[PDB]
Protein backbone atom coordinates (compact mmCIF):
# COMPACT_ATOMS: atom_id res chain seq x y z
CA UNK A 1 0.00 0.00 0.00
CA UNK A 2 1.07 3.66 -0.68
CA UNK A 3 0.12 5.59 2.52
CA UNK A 4 -0.64 8.80 0.60
CA UNK A 5 -1.70 10.58 3.84
CA UNK A 6 0.79 9.11 6.32
CA UNK A 7 3.82 9.86 4.08
CA UNK A 8 2.98 13.62 4.21
CA UNK A 9 3.24 13.43 8.07
CA UNK A 10 6.24 13.46 10.51
CA UNK A 11 6.41 9.67 10.96
CA UNK A 12 8.87 7.03 9.66
CA UNK A 13 8.66 5.59 6.15
CA UNK A 14 8.07 1.78 6.05
CA UNK A 15 11.81 1.20 5.38
CA UNK A 16 13.18 3.40 8.23
CA UNK A 17 15.44 1.87 10.94
CA UNK A 18 17.31 4.09 13.51
CA UNK A 19 20.13 3.20 15.99
CA UNK A 20 19.56 2.96 19.81
CA UNK A 21 21.33 6.33 20.03
CA UNK A 22 18.92 8.47 17.89
CA UNK A 23 16.01 9.73 20.04
CA UNK A 24 14.70 13.09 18.80
CA UNK A 25 11.72 14.66 16.92
CA UNK A 26 11.43 14.47 13.12
CA UNK A 27 10.68 18.22 13.17
CA UNK A 28 12.24 20.29 15.96
CA UNK A 29 11.97 23.99 16.72
CA UNK A 30 8.19 24.38 16.26
CA UNK A 31 6.34 27.54 17.47
CA UNK A 32 2.77 28.16 18.55
CA UNK A 33 2.81 31.49 16.72
CA UNK A 34 2.91 29.69 13.28
CA UNK A 35 0.07 27.10 13.85
CA UNK A 36 -3.01 27.55 11.61
CA UNK A 37 -5.88 29.36 13.36
CA UNK A 38 -8.57 28.22 10.87
CA UNK A 39 -10.45 24.92 11.29
CA UNK A 40 -9.85 22.22 8.65
CA UNK A 41 -12.41 22.26 5.90
CA UNK A 42 -15.10 19.63 6.10
CA UNK A 43 -17.07 18.58 3.03
CA UNK A 44 -20.50 20.27 2.17
CA UNK A 45 -23.14 19.83 4.96
CA UNK A 46 -20.81 18.79 7.87
CA UNK A 47 -19.75 20.83 10.91
CA UNK A 48 -17.21 20.68 13.68
CA UNK A 49 -18.88 20.25 17.04
CA UNK A 50 -17.30 20.67 20.53
CA UNK A 51 -18.32 17.78 22.88
CA UNK A 52 -18.95 18.21 26.58
CA UNK A 53 -18.10 14.77 28.01
CA UNK A 54 -19.36 15.97 31.45
CA UNK A 55 -22.92 16.43 30.06
CA UNK A 56 -24.97 13.16 30.05
CA UNK A 57 -26.58 14.01 26.67
CA UNK A 58 -23.42 14.84 24.61
CA UNK A 59 -21.68 11.88 26.29
CA UNK A 60 -24.55 9.55 25.27
CA UNK A 61 -24.30 10.82 21.66
CA UNK A 62 -20.62 9.72 21.54
CA UNK A 63 -21.62 6.50 23.28
CA UNK A 64 -24.23 5.94 20.60
CA UNK A 65 -21.73 6.52 17.81
CA UNK A 66 -19.05 4.17 19.21
CA UNK A 67 -21.68 1.47 20.00
CA UNK A 68 -22.67 1.13 16.38
CA UNK A 69 -19.44 2.05 14.63
CA UNK A 70 -16.26 1.16 16.56
CA UNK A 71 -13.71 -1.65 15.83
CA UNK A 72 -14.79 -5.19 15.09
CA UNK A 73 -12.49 -8.22 15.16
CA UNK A 74 -11.35 -9.75 11.85
CA UNK A 75 -14.06 -12.45 12.05
CA UNK A 76 -16.81 -9.97 13.13
CA UNK A 77 -17.61 -11.91 16.28
CA UNK A 78 -17.24 -8.76 18.44
CA UNK A 79 -17.49 -4.96 18.58
CA UNK A 80 -15.95 -2.88 21.37
CA UNK A 81 -18.61 -1.40 23.57
CA UNK A 82 -17.01 1.21 25.84
CA UNK A 83 -19.59 2.26 28.44
CA UNK A 84 -20.73 5.84 29.04
CA UNK A 85 -19.15 5.86 32.48
CA UNK A 86 -15.92 4.48 30.88
CA UNK A 87 -15.65 7.35 28.36
CA UNK A 88 -16.09 9.87 31.22
CA UNK A 89 -13.11 8.34 33.12
CA UNK A 90 -10.93 8.06 30.01
CA UNK A 91 -11.62 11.61 28.68
CA UNK A 92 -11.48 13.62 31.98
CA UNK A 93 -8.00 12.81 33.37
CA UNK A 94 -6.12 15.72 35.16
CA UNK A 95 -5.57 18.77 32.89
CA UNK A 96 -7.77 17.47 30.01
CA UNK A 97 -8.74 20.06 27.49
CA UNK A 98 -12.39 20.21 26.51
CA UNK A 99 -11.23 21.51 23.09
CA UNK A 100 -9.47 18.13 22.45
CA UNK A 101 -12.85 16.26 22.36
CA UNK A 102 -13.78 16.85 18.70
CA UNK A 103 -17.12 15.79 17.11
CA UNK A 104 -18.50 16.07 13.56
CA UNK A 105 -22.22 16.48 12.87
CA UNK A 106 -24.34 16.05 9.73
CA UNK A 107 -26.20 19.38 9.48
CA UNK A 108 -29.53 18.22 7.96
CA UNK A 109 -30.07 15.59 10.74
CA UNK A 110 -28.04 17.12 13.67
CA UNK A 111 -26.46 13.67 14.18
CA UNK A 112 -22.90 12.99 15.39
CA UNK A 113 -21.16 10.92 12.63
CA UNK A 114 -17.45 11.43 13.50
CA UNK A 115 -15.20 11.70 16.61
CA UNK A 116 -11.50 11.91 17.66
CA UNK A 117 -9.98 12.52 21.13
CA UNK A 118 -6.76 13.42 22.98
CA UNK A 119 -5.64 13.98 26.53
CA UNK A 120 -2.23 15.18 27.83
CA UNK A 121 0.37 12.90 29.50
CA UNK A 122 4.15 12.90 30.21
CA UNK A 123 5.90 10.14 28.23
CA UNK A 124 9.32 8.58 28.78
CA UNK A 125 10.79 7.27 25.47
CA UNK A 126 14.40 5.78 25.85
CA UNK A 127 14.86 7.79 29.12
CA UNK A 128 13.78 11.31 27.84
CA UNK A 129 10.51 12.47 29.24
CA UNK A 130 8.33 14.47 26.78
CA UNK A 131 4.95 16.26 27.00
CA UNK A 132 2.56 14.30 24.82
CA UNK A 133 -0.95 13.92 23.53
CA UNK A 134 -2.52 10.50 23.82
CA UNK A 135 -5.01 9.98 20.92
CA UNK A 136 -8.00 7.66 21.13
CA UNK A 137 -11.55 6.91 19.92
CA UNK A 138 -11.24 7.87 16.23
CA UNK A 139 -14.56 6.82 14.60
CA UNK A 140 -16.37 7.48 11.32
CA UNK A 141 -19.94 6.13 10.95
CA UNK A 142 -20.25 2.99 8.78
CA UNK A 143 -22.29 4.83 6.07
CA UNK A 144 -19.38 7.13 5.41
CA UNK A 145 -16.16 5.03 5.28
CA UNK A 146 -13.46 5.39 2.56
CA UNK A 147 -14.24 9.05 1.92
CA UNK A 148 -11.00 10.58 3.40
CA UNK A 149 -12.63 11.92 6.60
CA UNK A 150 -10.15 10.21 8.92
CA UNK A 151 -7.25 12.51 7.74
CA UNK A 152 -9.36 15.63 8.33
CA UNK A 153 -10.08 14.41 11.88
CA UNK A 154 -6.34 13.70 12.48
CA UNK A 155 -5.10 17.04 11.01
CA UNK A 156 -7.67 18.96 13.06
CA UNK A 157 -6.77 17.35 16.38
CA UNK A 158 -3.06 17.79 15.42
CA UNK A 159 -3.66 21.51 14.92
CA UNK A 160 -5.40 21.95 18.33
CA UNK A 161 -2.68 19.96 20.02
CA UNK A 162 0.05 22.10 18.44
CA UNK A 163 -1.74 25.23 19.76
CA UNK A 164 -1.00 24.08 23.33
CA UNK A 165 2.67 23.91 22.34
CA UNK A 166 2.63 20.06 22.22
CA UNK A 167 4.28 18.43 19.13
CA UNK A 168 4.31 14.72 20.04
CA UNK A 169 1.64 12.05 20.34
CA UNK A 170 1.24 8.39 21.27
CA UNK A 171 -1.48 6.12 19.76
CA UNK A 172 -2.25 2.38 19.37
CA UNK A 173 -4.09 0.35 16.62
CA UNK A 174 -4.78 -3.17 15.36
CA UNK A 175 -3.91 -2.06 11.81
CA UNK A 176 -0.38 -1.57 10.41
CA UNK A 177 0.66 2.08 9.89
CA UNK A 178 4.04 3.66 9.46
CA UNK A 179 5.61 2.82 11.77
CA UNK A 180 5.29 0.93 15.04
CA UNK A 181 7.87 1.40 17.81
CA UNK A 182 6.72 -1.95 19.16
CA UNK A 183 4.20 -4.69 18.35
CA UNK A 184 2.46 -6.86 21.02
CA UNK A 185 0.24 -9.93 20.66
CA UNK A 186 -2.79 -10.22 22.94
CA UNK A 187 -3.68 -13.29 24.99
CA UNK A 188 -6.97 -14.37 26.48
CA UNK A 189 -7.64 -16.32 29.71
CA UNK A 190 -11.00 -18.09 29.68
CA UNK A 191 -13.16 -17.76 32.85
CA UNK A 192 -16.68 -18.67 31.63
CA UNK A 193 -15.61 -21.15 28.89
CA UNK A 194 -19.18 -22.45 28.48
CA UNK A 195 -20.06 -19.01 27.05
CA UNK A 196 -16.86 -18.71 25.00
CA UNK A 197 -17.79 -22.02 23.19
CA UNK A 198 -21.54 -21.21 22.76
CA UNK A 199 -20.75 -17.91 20.92
CA UNK A 200 -18.18 -19.78 18.77
CA UNK A 201 -14.95 -18.08 19.95
CA UNK A 202 -13.45 -21.19 21.64
CA UNK A 203 -13.65 -24.75 20.32
CA UNK A 204 -14.09 -28.29 21.67
CA UNK A 205 -12.85 -31.60 20.24
CA UNK A 206 -13.16 -35.38 20.93
CA UNK A 207 -10.28 -35.11 23.48
CA UNK A 208 -11.52 -31.88 25.13
CA UNK A 209 -15.25 -32.56 25.78
CA UNK A 210 -17.57 -29.85 27.24
CA UNK A 211 -17.09 -31.08 30.81
CA UNK A 212 -13.27 -31.50 30.41
CA UNK A 213 -13.10 -27.90 29.13
CA UNK A 214 -14.91 -26.55 32.22
CA UNK A 215 -12.63 -28.71 34.53
CA UNK A 216 -9.45 -27.21 33.01
CA UNK A 217 -10.30 -23.51 33.44
CA UNK A 218 -11.53 -23.92 37.05
CA UNK A 219 -9.91 -21.67 39.60
CA UNK A 220 -9.57 -22.06 43.36
CA UNK A 221 -11.48 -19.24 45.18
CA UNK A 222 -8.65 -18.38 47.63
CA UNK A 223 -6.16 -15.59 47.04
CA UNK A 224 -2.37 -16.32 47.25
CA UNK A 225 -1.90 -12.82 48.78
CA UNK A 226 -4.36 -13.05 51.66
CA UNK A 227 -4.81 -9.28 52.34
CA UNK A 228 -5.30 -8.02 48.77
CA UNK A 229 -8.18 -5.50 48.96
CA UNK A 230 -9.70 -2.63 46.95
CA UNK A 231 -7.67 0.57 46.76
CA UNK A 232 -8.89 3.60 48.78
CA UNK A 233 -7.77 7.32 49.00
CA UNK A 234 -5.20 6.57 51.77
CA UNK A 235 -3.40 4.27 49.21
CA UNK A 236 -2.58 6.89 46.54
CA UNK A 237 0.92 7.82 47.89
CA UNK A 238 1.90 4.13 48.24
CA UNK A 239 0.63 3.35 44.76
CA UNK A 240 2.65 6.32 43.39
CA UNK A 241 5.98 5.09 44.96
CA UNK A 242 5.56 1.39 44.05
CA UNK A 243 4.44 1.93 40.44
CA UNK A 244 6.82 4.93 39.81
CA UNK A 245 9.81 2.74 40.79
CA UNK A 246 8.68 -0.36 38.84
CA UNK A 247 7.92 1.45 35.59
CA UNK A 248 11.43 3.13 35.34
CA UNK A 249 13.10 0.02 33.81
CA UNK A 250 11.03 0.14 30.60
CA UNK A 251 11.91 1.86 27.27
CA UNK A 252 8.45 3.42 27.00
CA UNK A 253 6.08 4.51 29.78
CA UNK A 254 4.10 7.37 31.33
CA UNK A 255 5.41 9.40 34.25
CA UNK A 256 2.49 9.62 36.74
CA UNK A 257 1.77 12.40 39.25
CA UNK A 258 -0.10 11.75 42.53
CA UNK A 259 -3.10 13.33 40.86
CA UNK A 260 -2.98 10.97 37.80
CA UNK A 261 -2.47 8.00 40.14
CA UNK A 262 -5.69 8.77 42.04
CA UNK A 263 -7.49 9.35 38.74
CA UNK A 264 -6.36 6.18 36.95
CA UNK A 265 -6.46 3.74 39.83
CA UNK A 266 -9.18 4.68 42.38
CA UNK A 267 -11.81 1.98 41.87
CA UNK A 268 -14.93 2.73 39.88
CA UNK A 269 -17.63 0.05 39.49
CA UNK A 270 -17.72 -1.41 35.94
CA UNK A 271 -14.86 0.79 34.86
CA UNK A 272 -11.58 0.24 36.76
CA UNK A 273 -10.59 -2.21 39.57
CA UNK A 274 -7.44 -1.82 41.70
CA UNK A 275 -6.28 -3.98 44.53
CA UNK A 276 -3.42 -3.50 46.97
CA UNK A 277 -1.52 -5.41 49.58
CA UNK A 278 -0.66 -3.16 52.57
CA UNK A 279 1.78 -4.17 55.29
CA UNK A 280 3.29 -1.70 57.87
CA UNK A 281 1.23 1.16 56.36
CA UNK A 282 3.17 0.44 53.10
CA UNK A 283 1.94 -0.65 49.64
CA UNK A 284 4.09 -3.62 48.54
CA UNK A 285 1.88 -5.18 45.75
CA UNK A 286 -0.85 -4.10 43.31
CA UNK A 287 -3.22 -5.53 40.70
CA UNK A 288 -5.35 -3.64 38.14
CA UNK A 289 -7.66 -4.41 35.26
CA UNK A 290 -10.23 -2.41 33.31
CA UNK A 291 -13.69 -3.33 31.99
CA UNK A 292 -14.18 -3.27 28.24
CA UNK A 293 -17.33 -5.10 27.21
CA UNK A 294 -17.88 -6.19 23.62
CA UNK A 295 -21.12 -6.53 21.72
CA UNK A 296 -21.42 -10.14 20.50
CA UNK A 297 -22.68 -9.66 16.98
CA UNK A 298 -25.83 -11.54 15.84
CA UNK A 299 -26.29 -14.22 18.49
CA UNK A 300 -29.65 -15.54 19.68
CA UNK A 301 -28.72 -16.12 23.37
CA UNK A 302 -25.88 -13.69 24.29
CA UNK A 303 -25.45 -10.01 23.45
CA UNK A 304 -22.55 -8.88 25.70
CA UNK A 305 -19.07 -10.22 26.41
CA UNK A 306 -17.79 -9.16 29.87
CA UNK A 307 -14.07 -8.68 29.64
CA UNK A 308 -11.39 -7.60 31.99
CA UNK A 309 -8.17 -6.12 30.57
CA UNK A 310 -4.89 -6.33 32.47
CA UNK A 311 -3.73 -2.86 33.45
CA UNK A 312 -0.70 -2.47 35.76
CA UNK A 313 0.58 -5.26 38.08
CA UNK A 314 3.51 -5.11 40.51
CA UNK A 315 4.62 -7.55 43.23
CA UNK A 316 7.36 -7.38 45.95
CA UNK A 317 6.10 -10.14 48.30
CA UNK A 318 5.27 -12.99 45.85
CA UNK A 319 6.06 -14.25 42.32
CA UNK A 320 4.62 -12.47 39.30
CA UNK A 321 2.96 -15.81 38.55
CA UNK A 322 1.14 -15.78 41.91
CA UNK A 323 0.11 -12.17 41.49
CA UNK A 324 -1.58 -12.73 38.16
CA UNK A 325 -3.34 -15.88 39.33
CA UNK A 326 -4.81 -13.57 41.98
CA UNK A 327 -5.70 -11.07 39.28
CA UNK A 328 -7.57 -13.86 37.40
CA UNK A 329 -9.40 -14.78 40.61
CA UNK A 330 -10.27 -11.15 41.23
CA UNK A 331 -11.63 -10.90 37.65
CA UNK A 332 -13.76 -14.08 38.14
CA UNK A 333 -15.17 -12.71 41.45
CA UNK A 334 -16.43 -9.64 39.61
CA UNK A 335 -18.40 -11.59 36.90
CA UNK A 336 -15.98 -11.20 33.99
CA UNK A 337 -16.09 -13.84 31.24
CA UNK A 338 -12.48 -13.44 30.15
CA UNK A 339 -9.16 -11.93 31.22
CA UNK A 340 -7.10 -10.34 28.42
CA UNK A 341 -3.47 -9.15 28.47
CA UNK A 342 -0.66 -8.01 26.15
CA UNK A 343 2.85 -9.46 26.01
CA UNK A 344 4.18 -6.20 27.54
CA UNK A 345 6.19 -5.75 30.82
CA UNK A 346 6.65 -9.16 32.56
CA UNK A 347 3.44 -10.68 31.16
CA UNK A 348 4.77 -13.05 28.43
CA UNK A 349 6.52 -15.21 31.14
CA UNK A 350 3.24 -16.28 32.78
CA UNK A 351 0.89 -16.97 29.82
CA UNK A 352 1.74 -20.70 29.45
CA UNK A 353 1.57 -21.63 33.17
CA UNK A 354 -1.72 -19.72 33.72
CA UNK A 355 -3.49 -21.19 30.62
CA UNK A 356 -3.73 -18.15 28.34
CA UNK A 357 -4.40 -18.65 24.63
CA UNK A 358 -2.70 -16.72 21.87
CA UNK A 359 -5.32 -14.48 20.12
CA UNK A 360 -5.61 -13.75 16.39
CA UNK A 361 -3.97 -10.28 15.94
CA UNK A 362 -1.72 -7.77 17.60
CA UNK A 363 -1.67 -4.28 19.02
CA UNK A 364 0.88 -1.81 17.55
CA UNK A 365 2.37 1.16 19.46
CA UNK A 366 3.10 4.38 17.53
CA UNK A 367 4.54 7.84 18.20
CA UNK A 368 3.94 11.01 16.19
CA UNK A 369 6.98 13.17 15.33
CA UNK A 370 9.48 10.97 17.19
CA UNK A 371 12.65 9.32 15.74
CA UNK A 372 14.00 6.23 17.69
CA UNK A 373 14.98 2.53 17.81
CA UNK A 374 12.05 0.09 17.64
CA UNK A 375 11.99 -2.55 20.46
CA UNK A 376 10.44 -5.86 21.63
CA UNK A 377 7.13 -5.69 23.63
CA UNK A 378 8.87 -6.71 26.92
CA UNK A 379 10.41 -3.20 26.95
CA UNK A 380 6.96 -1.54 26.59
CA UNK A 381 5.67 -0.31 29.98
CA UNK A 382 2.47 1.56 29.12
CA UNK A 383 -1.10 0.20 28.58
CA UNK A 384 -3.57 2.36 26.68
CA UNK A 385 -7.35 2.24 26.71
C1 LIG B 1 1.18 16.39 17.76
C2 LIG B 1 -0.24 15.77 17.85
C3 LIG B 1 -0.39 14.55 16.95
C4 LIG B 1 -1.87 14.12 16.86
C5 LIG B 1 -2.12 13.14 15.73
C6 LIG B 1 -1.46 11.78 16.02
C7 LIG B 1 -2.00 10.75 15.03
C8 LIG B 1 -3.15 9.97 15.63
C9 LIG B 1 -3.73 9.05 14.56
C10 LIG B 1 -5.05 8.46 15.02
C11 LIG B 1 -4.85 7.12 15.77
C12 LIG B 1 -6.17 6.49 16.13
C13 LIG B 1 -6.13 5.82 17.51
C14 LIG B 1 -7.47 5.11 17.89
O1 LIG B 1 -8.56 5.69 17.84
C15 LIG B 1 -7.43 3.64 18.34
S1 LIG B 1 -7.40 2.50 16.87
C16 LIG B 1 -9.15 2.30 16.49
C17 LIG B 1 -9.64 3.35 15.51
N1 LIG B 1 -11.07 3.14 15.29
C18 LIG B 1 -11.59 2.23 14.52
O2 LIG B 1 -10.95 1.34 13.97
C19 LIG B 1 -13.12 2.36 14.48
C20 LIG B 1 -13.85 1.81 13.22
N2 LIG B 1 -13.32 2.40 12.00
C21 LIG B 1 -13.47 3.66 11.63
O3 LIG B 1 -14.14 4.50 12.24
C22 LIG B 1 -12.76 4.00 10.31
O4 LIG B 1 -12.20 2.79 9.72
C23 LIG B 1 -11.67 5.06 10.44
C24 LIG B 1 -12.28 6.36 10.95
C25 LIG B 1 -10.53 4.62 11.36
C26 LIG B 1 -10.96 5.32 9.11
O5 LIG B 1 -11.81 5.95 8.22
P1 LIG B 1 -12.09 5.28 6.87
O6 LIG B 1 -13.42 5.81 6.45
O7 LIG B 1 -11.84 3.83 7.05
O8 LIG B 1 -10.85 5.81 5.96
P2 LIG B 1 -10.73 7.28 5.32
O9 LIG B 1 -11.44 8.36 6.08
O10 LIG B 1 -10.99 7.11 3.86
O11 LIG B 1 -9.18 7.55 5.59
C27 LIG B 1 -8.19 6.62 5.14
C28 LIG B 1 -6.85 6.93 5.82
O12 LIG B 1 -7.12 6.59 7.21
C29 LIG B 1 -5.90 5.98 7.71
N3 LIG B 1 -6.27 5.19 8.89
C30 LIG B 1 -7.15 4.18 8.86
N4 LIG B 1 -7.27 3.70 10.10
C31 LIG B 1 -6.50 4.41 10.92
C32 LIG B 1 -6.24 4.34 12.29
N5 LIG B 1 -6.83 3.41 13.03
N6 LIG B 1 -5.38 5.23 12.85
C33 LIG B 1 -4.78 6.16 12.08
N7 LIG B 1 -5.00 6.23 10.77
C34 LIG B 1 -5.86 5.38 10.15
C35 LIG B 1 -5.60 5.04 6.55
O13 LIG B 1 -4.29 4.58 6.76
C36 LIG B 1 -5.71 6.01 5.36
O14 LIG B 1 -4.51 6.80 5.21
P3 LIG B 1 -3.52 6.46 3.99
O15 LIG B 1 -4.06 6.87 2.70
O16 LIG B 1 -2.18 7.17 4.24
O17 LIG B 1 -3.16 4.92 4.15
C1 LIG C 1 -12.88 -13.47 23.80
C2 LIG C 1 -11.56 -12.74 23.72
O1 LIG C 1 -11.67 -11.71 22.73
C3 LIG C 1 -12.01 -10.36 23.09
O2 LIG C 1 -12.12 -10.10 24.29
C4 LIG C 1 -12.23 -9.29 22.05
C5 LIG C 1 -13.32 -8.43 22.16
N1 LIG C 1 -13.57 -7.44 21.28
C6 LIG C 1 -12.82 -7.15 20.21
C7 LIG C 1 -13.17 -6.12 19.34
C8 LIG C 1 -12.36 -5.84 18.23
C9 LIG C 1 -11.21 -6.60 17.96
O3 LIG C 1 -10.44 -6.29 16.84
C10 LIG C 1 -8.99 -6.37 16.82
C11 LIG C 1 -8.51 -5.21 17.66
C12 LIG C 1 -8.45 -3.95 17.08
C13 LIG C 1 -8.03 -2.88 17.85
C14 LIG C 1 -7.70 -3.07 19.21
N2 LIG C 1 -7.30 -1.96 19.98
C15 LIG C 1 -7.00 -0.70 19.26
C16 LIG C 1 -6.71 0.44 20.23
N3 LIG C 1 -7.55 0.41 21.42
C17 LIG C 1 -7.88 -0.85 22.10
C18 LIG C 1 -7.25 -2.08 21.45
N4 LIG C 1 -7.77 -4.32 19.74
C19 LIG C 1 -8.17 -5.38 19.00
C20 LIG C 1 -10.86 -7.67 18.81
C21 LIG C 1 -11.62 -7.97 19.94
C22 LIG C 1 -11.32 -9.07 20.91
S1 LIG C 1 -9.98 -10.08 20.79
C23 LIG C 1 -8.64 -9.18 20.09
C24 LIG C 1 -8.03 -8.07 20.95
C25 LIG C 1 -8.57 -7.88 22.26
N5 LIG C 1 -8.99 -7.82 23.32
CL1 LIG D 1 -9.54 -15.59 49.68
MG1 LIG E 1 -14.34 8.67 5.38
Amino acid sequence: IDYKFWYTQPVPKINDEFNESVNEPFISDNKVEDVRKDEYKLPPGYSWYVCDVKDEKDRSEIYTLLTDNYVEDDDNIFRFNYSAEFLLWALTSPNYLKTWHIGVKYDASNKLIGFISAIPTDICIHKRTIKMAEVNFLCVHKTLRSKRLAPVLIKEITRRINLENIWQAIYTAGVYLPKPVSDARYYHRSINVKKLIEIGFSSLNSRLTMSRAIKLYRVEDTLNIKNMRLMKKKDVEGVHKLLGSYLEQFNLYAVFTKEEIAHWFLPIENVIYTYVNEENGKIKDMISFYSLPSQILGNDKYSTLNAAYSFYNVTTTATFKQLMQDAILLAKRNNFDVFNALEVMQNKSVFEDLKFGEGDGSLKYYLYNWKCASFAPAHVGIVLL
